[PDB]
This record gives structure tokens, C-alpha cells and sequence, in this order.
């Protein structure tokens, strides 16, 4: 069973509790730190978008369509569907001769409340461009068009692009990705459950190049640097991913996934991080990733304090009164 | 530990898991069914609104202000902030010569996405009337004004109304309510943590009159019947509380609370129910309350099937593809 990783307090009592697992692995596969079950297969969901963006870069598509750090960050992004994000996704599809009609991810309203209010006020309905995965899907469509592969059905298990993605993520993680570990993701593409140990190892390899072909090392490093250089484009206004990567500019990589996943890397320390809140709560995964990062910056007061501000947070009610805290437990400092 | 009460699946695997506690008690305090820890103090939050509506009824205020089942349901309600709910809260305050400016609960946008889209398109900003607790607070203000008590500060621990509420909830539940069990609620009023056993017992007494003074029995029955007669006003469009009380009209009482609480009653069976998802997820608490109710309707095939449809539900992605299920575990049928 997984330890209690996060507590939610009200008055003088714990009101709710989150259990979870955490794997921290270096480029060589060495375990630096672990909580709970890092050996049972868990769906990474959107947390592994940077891995799925390798076809876009490695194929030459990114360079052929003139993509910079903003486009690669958006390809790696679970974004808010702000105008900047929608404009860039449309720009990406346009350079490959496509538009919104080529996306197969569907439409949804922003999962940032303030952006949803803006969307609702200016649209009858969101489009597939507003989908948090529209950057990744435009990356997929660009990767296909550059290689004269028909993008139609790019979301399906048997499409050449999804065949390629299974191979790429097996090479990074050492985990086998197949039908028995496969589910359908939010955006209708395959998501493959794998141990947290493997997922963390894979990010440690993307961060360091350890055990990768040089082109894959270079593409991997380029995607990780793009996310850290353009953190707004990975998520957006009011988002943990964006704010966490603004604490130590260029030094911390993070990516949220649906159902309480986080992947992260500290390239200068050669470490990859993956974690799962067992109940699937985003708030627990946010506290956990900040507290896990904090272990590696205990000699930098300002960075440690900033990270602990996410590990342990005041909650305010509708009048803005402090009612309690979300707080990572003492297992992250043991 | 608390047992695994709910699983969330994707493909052929459990993606996330919820642990929880459940107390089912009769009018006399006899335990009919239990899971996990029913003896540790948990915040009922909004789940005990019917208890907090007793001053409104017992004072004479409800009768003096001509409140029927719709107003009492709204006094007991965590509503969506739909125009019907807002209009009724404004009508309730108006009977005492009051309006939105007398509410101290604060404003918030709907936590129902469809209502939020409607709110965003029709309002610059929500008001305190849009607050899910605006009915309860209008009841509180009416209770004060009928007895010539100043409603100003009615949310404060030391206000005569909150003194009264501590007395009422102690007598129903047999739990001691004071500062050590006290936190601030979403709506800035006190919320008191108590064991689930006590909370369930309290609803069993409201449902049966067992061990209550006649006026309290009658006020208790009237609140429970109003919620069951006007279930839209307890919650609203697309809400578990509303839909669960439409399965067997007049026979099932349910009330959700923030952080994965549910209280319920089946008056004709003399049972009170309280439960807690340990992690605080609403989706887990909804599955749990449906599966717990289902145990008591195993000889009514139509009612059992309708309840099981809430205990075990398909989840669909943005394209409407079935990706997995939320399902109460087999501990609810053991
Ligand atoms: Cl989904
Ligand atoms: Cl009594
Ligand atoms: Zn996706
Ligand atoms: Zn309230």
C-alpha cells in the first residue's frame, strides 16, 4: 500500500488524505528516492507528451515548418485554450497545409475557469484547437505530412505514427507498450500504463542523453529546453506547470497528467521524476511534485521556499478566509 | 485502513482508486452496515444542511414568512446557482425585507460547467445569491429577523444563531460540538467534525422522530420531506442529489457535502446513512451513496437497477468514446 503523501486540513484537523507513489531515477536507472508502488503499471496520460513529441522533431518536421521553442512547448502541452495557444496550434497546422478539420481530438471548454468564462463569452462552442492536446495533435499531423504519410486516423493504434510512438517510448522507458497496457486517452489517442520507475527513468534519459542515439538525445534535450524556455505554452495562465517552471528558469521541467500524474526532470542533477496520486487528484499530484523537487534544492533557500509554497499551501473560502492547508507529509523530508 | 470503495478504470486496468467509510444506523443507534473508520471525527460540511435548517422551522420563521417545500429544500441545499435558485433565495430574503447585501457567504461561479457557461454569458460577475449556500444563509437571516435578532455576523461562532445550531446538532447526533472540532466552512460559517456513526444516527432520528421532542420530530420530518418533494432545489440540473431523489420519489433523502461526504435517509426503513471518501472526491462519494442505498432495495428490481447505474457508470472522452468506468467495489454487496 502507498503512504499518505498529502493532507488537506480544516480548523485543527486533517479533513482529507491522499496516498501516492514517487520514483526518482538518474540517467543510469539508479533509484534516488521512492514512495509506495513504483512497479505497478499506471497511465501516464498527458505527463509523457514530451516523449510523444519526438517524431515531430526527429522526423525533421519541426525544422521544415520553422517551429521554435513555442511550437515544441505547445506540442508537449496540456494548454488552457487561451488565444495564444489556439493561434499557435492553427499556425502549426497551416504550415503543414492543414487546419482544425484535420484534428481528431474533439473540442472541450477550458479546464481553467477564467479562460472558460472568456471562451463562453466569445464562442458558441469551442473547436478542436481549444483542446488542451491541440498542440500535440498538430505536432502529430506535421510529423505525418512532412514524411508524406496520410494523417487521417493518426489517433488509431494501427496508424504508422502510433506504431512509431510505441517504439520511441519503449526505447526511452524500457517498458513494453502493447494492447494489454493500452487504454483510450482524453484526446482519443492510445495511452499505455507502465511502472512509475520506467516513466521516471525515461525522463532521466531525455534530460541527460544517457543510453540514447545522438539524434534522439538532441531532440529529447531540445523538447525539454523548449518547455522550460516557454512555460506559458506548456499550460498557461494560473497553471502549476507554468508557475513551477518560473521558479528556477531553465533548470526545472514538469508536466501534469490527468488522474494525478506528474513527470519532471532536473537536467543539471541528471534526475527524472514520475508520481501518481492513487485517487487521481490533481491537487495531491501538485503538492507531491513540488515536495519531491524540494528534496534536491535544500541548499538554495529561495528555490526551496518557492517550491515549499506549492508543497504546503493555504486554502481560502469564497470570502478569501484561510480555512486550511494542502500539505505534502513528512515522508518527502525523510 | 479504510477499504477500497471505488475504482476508476481505463482500458483493462484500474487507473485510480478511492478508500472510504460508511455508517448505516437505525433510529435507536443500531449499526446495520459499516465500512472503514466510522468513529474518527469528519467534517460533514454541506451534508448536514437539513440539521442547520431546524432553527428556521422551529422558530416559527418558515411559517411566518410563508416558506413551502421549495424554500425549505433551498435552505437545505448546495445548489448550482441556476436562475430558479437565485430567484428563490432573493424571494426568501425579501420576506424579511432583506436582499443579497445581507448575505455574508461571498460570491462564486457555478461548479456545474453548463450553469457556469450560462452565468458567464448572462452576468459580469456572480453575487452572493449564486453561492450554493445562499438558501441556507437566507434561512439563517429569516430565523434571526422573525425573532428580532440582528442578522449581522450570523456566520460568527458567537452569534446567537450559531450558538443555537451547536445545541441542535449536539442533541441530534450525540456528538460534542465546540472549538476543537470547529473549522470555517466554504460559506464562512462554523463546520464541526464528528464521527460518521453520530452523523448517520442524527439523520436516522430526523427521518423517524426516535428520541426527539415532538416539535423537533415534526420540523425534522418537514425538512426531510421538502428535500424529497423539491429535489431540484437541493442541487439542480445534472446533480447526483437531484437525480437520486427522482428514482423513488418521496422515499430517499440524500445530501452531498464538499470533500466527498454524503448523508442520506430511507424514512420508511428507519435508516440514516453517512459516508466519507478519504481523499475527498465527489465522484467517489456519489458511487458510494448509490451502492449503499442499493443494499436496501434488493427486492425492488427497477429501483435497484437505477441506483446501480450511479454505483457503476461509463466515462466518455471529448469524442464520446467509452474509455472506462467509475464503479463502487464489491464491499457494498458483501
Ligand atoms: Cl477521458
Ligand atoms: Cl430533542
Ligand atoms: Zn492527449
Ligand atoms: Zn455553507
Amino acid at each position: 500500500t502507498n503512504p499518505v503523501t498529502v493532507e488537506v486540513t480544516r480548523g485543527l484537523l486533517v479533513e482529507s488524505r491522499h496516498r501516492g507513489a514517487v520514483a526518482v531515477v538518474d540517467g543510469d536507472g539508479k533509484l534516488f528516492f521512492s514512495l509506495g508502488d513504483i512497479d505497478t503499471a499506471v497511465f501516464p496520460r498527458s505527463a509523457c507528451k514530451a516523449m510523444q513529441a519526438l517524431p515531430l522533431v526527429e522526423s525533421g518536421a519541426a525544422d521544415a515548418y520553422g517551429f521554435g521553442d513555442k511550437e515544441l512547448a505547445l506540442a508537449c502541452a496540456s494548454h488552457n485554450g487561451e488565444e495564444e495557444h489556439v493561434a499557435l496550434a492553427a499556425s502549426m497546422l497551416s504550415r503543414a497545409g492543414r487546419n482544425v478539420e484535420a484534428l481528431e481530438c474533439g473540442a472541450h471548454w477550458s479546464m481553467n475557469q477564467k479562460v472558460l468564462i472568456q471562451q463562453a463569452r466569445s464562442l458558441d462552442a469551442p473547436t478542436a484547437l481549444h483542446n488542451n492536446c491541440s498542440g500535440k495533435h498538430a505536432g502529430f499531423i506535421c510529423a505525418c505530412c512532412h514524411r508524406d504519410i496520410d494523417p487521417k486516423g493518426y489517433v488509431g493504434y494501427e496508424h504508422p505514427l502510433q506504431v512509431e510512438i510505441r517504439a520511441v517510448m519503449e526505447r526511452l522507458t524500457g517498458a513494453v507498450l502493447g494492447a494489454e497496457s493500452c487504454g483510450t486517452d482524453g484526446c482519443s489517442i492510445p495511452t499505455y500504463a507502465m511502472p512509475l520507475r520506467n516513466l521516471a527513468h525515461g525522463f532521466a534519459r531525455m534530460a541527460t542523453g544517457t543510453g540514447l542515439e545522438p539524434l534522439r538525445a538532441k531532440a529529447s534535450r531540445r523538447l525539454i529546453e523548449a518547455c522550460m524556455a516557454e512555460p506559458f505554452y506548456v499550460a498557461g495562465s494560473g497553471r502549476a506547470c507554468t508557475k513551477l517552471m518560473q521558479i528556477a528558469p531553465g533548470r526545472i521541467f514538469v508536466k501534469t497528467g490527468a488522474e494525478g500524474v506528474f513527470c519532471a526532470a532536473i537536467p543539471e542533477k541528471g534526475i527524472g521524476i514520475s508520481l501518481k496520486s492513487e485517487d487521481g487528484a490533481t491537487r495531491a499530484a501538485e503538492a507531491m511534485v513540488a515536495a519531491t523537487l524540494a528534496r534536491f534544492f535544500e541548499t538554495e533557500e529561495t528555490v526551496h521556499a518557492a517550491l515549499m509554497a506549492f508543497a504546503a499551501m493555504p486554502m481560502r473560502n469564497w470570502n478569501g478566509i484561510h480555512v486550511g492547508d494542502i500539505r505534502a507529509t513528512s515522508v518527502f523530508s525523510a
